[PDB]
């Protein structure tokens, strides 16, 4: 797939990319994307991995790159095989060989930092847009807020990130959909962004799918 990024936010973001399970990384693991700018990359086929976008970034006098949200802690713009430190909104992909069924999503399993959508381009089937377009920070309860130096909410933890327990993370012994039902916390994310995964076993898991090697547009602040 060709992945086309568009930053519709009024602020610069710094996307990160990751191939899962230490399979080969994409041509870039992270880059700068100005407000209203676009960038494209191609994925291998098959590919399994994810994307996010950082905000509040600078480089210190030592050359270390550090961001307020979704920092990947590589010390560089490129994330180099590191994932985002939560909270971070994620765009996730599983693309098989041979034109079969892609699975994709936008997920708040690791919390929220900025809104984003994933839109298939071409392909066949349902090919629904995956999205969290809302400012989830505006409905984030105190216990889940990540605050800025001025007291504003810059990101929202998921209950898994905050508390780490099986009920919220769906780890054993709550490692099946029936044993890990939604909670008051996943509901907050589902209500704000019903077209994004609200927790590990969101009942829309697997319903964002598209056949035939589609391309994808990833839009920040859609």
């Amino acid at each position: 797939a060709t992945i086309s990024f568009k930053n519709n936010c009024p602020y610069m973001v710094w996307p990160g990319t990751l191939t899962s399970d230490q399979k080969p990384q994409l041509s870039t693991t992270g880059f700068e994307l100005a407000s209203q700018a676009s960038f494209q990359l191609d994925t291998p086929v098959p590919w399994n991995g994810r994307f996010w976008a950082r905000t509040g970034c600078s480089t210190d006098a030592s050359g270390k790159f550090v961001c307020a949200t979704a920092d990947c802690a590589s010390g560089q713009v490129m994330c180099n095989g590191n994932g985002a430190i939560p909270p971070a909104t994620l765009a996730e992909f599983n693309i098989p060989a041979g034109g079969g069924q892609d699975f994709y999503d936008v997920s708040l399993v690791d919390g929220f930092n900025l809104p984003m959508s994933v839109t298939p381009q071409g392909g066949t089937g349902d090919c629904k847009t995956a999205s969290c377009p809302a400012n989830v920070n505006a409905v984030c309860p105190s216990e889940l807020q990540k605050k800025g130096s001025d007291g504003s909410v810059v990101a929202c933890l998921s209950a898994c990130v905050k508390f780490g327990t099986p009920q919220y993370c769906c780890t054993p012994p709550q490692n099946t959909p029936e044993t890990c039902p939604p909670t008051n916390y996943s509901e907050i994310f589902h209500n704000a962004c019903p077209d994004a995964y609200s927790y590990a076993y969101d009942d829309k898991r697997g319903t964002f799918t598209c056949n035939g090697g589609p391309n994808y547009a990833i839009t920040f602040c859609p």
